[PDB]
This record gives C-alpha cells, sequence and structure tokens, in this order.
C-alpha cells in the first residue's frame, strides 16, 4: 500500500532502535521487535518488505539508519520552484537552516537556457516535463509573470500539490482544499507607504 | 513646513473623531500638538476649512495624503525583481559594476553616499544579505526612513515607531508547512 498499520509503526521501530543503539545492542531479533510494536513475527516481516529493509536476526545500526533516514524522507517538506528569474533565482540561493526540513529539490523555466541549469545547486526543467518529475512534493513556489500563473496552478493542483506561495499580482483560483500564501511584492510595498501616511492597514 | 504640520493635525484628529467629537478649537488643539493656536488657523484656512468641523479636516487630510520617495538597498536578484517590478527614486550598492548605472529606470548609488541624498524619503526596500541588514538599518533610522520593507532573514533592531515589513522565504514556508501538517 504501504498500509496506514504498517506506516505508524515506523517511528515506533524508530524510537525502539535508538533505545538499543544507546544501549550497546548489536542484534536483533524479530521476536525483540515484535515485542517491542506488540505485533508478531509475521507483521515484522510483511512491514520489513514495505519498507524495503534487509535482514537475516537484524543489525541495530544497520536498521537504525535505515529507519531514520525513511522518517527523514517522510519528514522532510521538498518544495518546487516555477520560474527562475530574477526573485526566483533569489529563492534558489536561499539557505534554509539545518533544523529545518524543508528544501527546493527542483525548478522549472520555460527558457532553453534556464532549462538544463543548476541555479543554487537545484536542477531547472522544462516546464513541460512538469508531470513526469512531480510526484509527492506538496509544496509550490510560484514566481512567473502573473498571465502564466493560472494554468501552471492547475496543472499543480492536478498533480497533487496542497499548498503554494504565491509571488505574482495574480489572483488564483483554487479548490477549498488548497491552501495559497499570495505575495504580492508591489502590494506589500504600497502597504507600508499607506499605513505610514494613514495610520491604518491598507485594504486589501 | 505646513505639510510638515498636517500629519500632527490628522494623527490627532483621527484619535479625537475615534471619540464622538466634531468640532475643535484651535486653542484644543495647540495644547494637544504643541503648535501655536495663531499658526492653526493660519493652516486651517488654507486646507479651506471654516471651533473647526472635525470631519471636514480628516476627510481634507486624507484626501491630501492621497494626492501627492522610496529607496532600495541591494541591487541583486531580489532588488532588480523589486525595480521590475508608489515609485523607487534611488538605489544603492556596493559593487562598482552597478554604481554609476540604471536598473529599472533607477540610477544606482554608491552606499557610502546614502546620508548625503537621503533626503526626503521615508521608506527604504532592504534587499542586501542578511550580515549586512542591521548596520544599514541604522544609518537609515538615523537618516529618519519612517519604513522598512525588509527582505532579509534578519531579525532588525528598531525604534518601536519605525514600521518593519518582513518578508522571508522559510519564515513563510513554515506557517503553510504546519498548516499542511496539521490541517489537512
Ligand atoms: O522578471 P524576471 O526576469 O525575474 O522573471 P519573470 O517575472 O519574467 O518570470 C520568472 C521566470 O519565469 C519564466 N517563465 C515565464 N513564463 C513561464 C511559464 N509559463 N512557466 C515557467 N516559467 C516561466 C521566465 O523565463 C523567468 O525565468
Ligand atoms: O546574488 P545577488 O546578486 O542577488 O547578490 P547578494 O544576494 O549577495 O546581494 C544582493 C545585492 O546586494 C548587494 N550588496 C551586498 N552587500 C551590500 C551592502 N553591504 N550594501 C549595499 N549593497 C550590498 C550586492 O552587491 C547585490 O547587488
Amino acid at each position: 500500500k504501504i498500509p496506514q498499520a504498517t506506516a505508524k509503526r515506523l517511528p515506533l521501530y524508530y524510537r525502539f532502535l535508538k533505545n538499543l543503539h544507546a544501549s550497546g545492542k548489536q542484534r536483533v531479533s524479530s521476536a525483540e521487535l515484535s515485542d517491542a510494536v506488540k505485533v508478531d513475527s509475521a507483521t515484522i516481516r510483511r512491514d520489513f518488505s514495505y519498507f524495503g529493509a534487509l535482514g537475516k536476526g537484524y543489525n541495530v545500526d544497520y536498521l537504525l539508519s535505515f529507519f531514520r533516514k525513511t522518517l527523514d524522507q517522510d519528514e522532510m517538506t521538498d518544495v518546487i520552484l516555477i520560474g527562475v528569474g530574477n526573485l526566483g533565482t533569489a529563492f534558489l540561493h536561499y539557505n534554509f537552516t539545518k533544523n529545518n526540513n524543508t528544501k527546493i529539490s527542483m525548478a522549472f523555466d520555460i527558457n532553453e537556457s534556464k532549462i538544463g541549469t543548476e541555479v543554487g545547486g537545484v536542477p531547472v526543467y522544462n516546464l513541460d516535463d512538469l508531470e513526469q518529475h512531480v510526484k509527492d512534493e506538496s509544496v509550490a513556489i510560484l514566481t512567473v509573470p502573473a498571465v502564466a500563473a493560472q494554468s501552471i496552478t492547475d496543472r499543480l493542483v492536478a498533480l497533487g500539490i496542497k499548498g503554494i506561495l504565491n509571488f505574482t499580482p495574480a489572483r488564483l483560483n483554487v479548490p477549498e482544499h488548497i491552501r495559497i500564501h499570495h505575495i504580492d511584492l508591489a502590494v506589500e510595498l504600497q502597504s507600508l507607504v499607506y499605513f505610514l501616511k494613514h495610520y491604518s492597514v491598507l485594504e486589501e
């Protein structure tokens, strides 16, 4: 599937393996794993094929790193960027802190000389290829001209984007379950200006 | 001079309006804002006010302020995005290949000259590295800037009356991410 019940056991296996690794333990059997998560050995066997783990019992150090990698994978927020112009490339040069499991994993453009580049260590792909690159990523940054932003949005939601930071003047239409932060920079500037004239916040 | 007392009258009258009072004397306004009434009477004629009606003046001050700038510092990708992309009148940088040039119609000056060329402007856009932000901020406040659009990860130390708008990718993503993890 992976079945929900299996997926919910993963952090439980992890916590058990950390404790064991701290205590100096080198091997762990199915029976010990079963006792730790209150299941039986067949469940360990099935869950570990879902996870992609390799055994024989198990090496504590191997399984700890493996489950660590897997939870890190599951917990990281991979972000896509569309539009690699001035604002887009500044964002690709953004230095996210260590404690912060967010990164922009990929970028998209339509300019042939953008396409095929690595900007700030992230690959820029043809926007044509959006559907063949996007699987799991749940968040997108939009830094395209306002005119392109709606058709790109339509596609992002169809691919399973759930959250969008809109840095364009466009007012996006999306399904009620899509969370949109609209950061129009010209509006932010004009809001600051307005406040120092009127000492109240600008509508909208 | 006259347009420099206008915001004093506005701010105070907006506070008055809130309290339900719709007339105000030069003597009452003088004791509040510390301008002499003889100057107030002189200004309020100029504004075409005929005891003065509080709503006339407020609507007049609002309209004037809406009838009749911004500087930017750091003309890199981010500053260039803002220029390209309320007009920006001056840009400032340290890169000698950008100083003495025009980006998006705006001339770019050496940051050394900030204090000679910033006279009237109240708003600054800040699009420099975080490491540069606080020292420049310090110079902007000493120059009497009233608002800063902080487009850097730095948290700026300014006097309380300085309005800061902070735009940051991480800060913004953290909020959206928290929604998605908790309110799906």
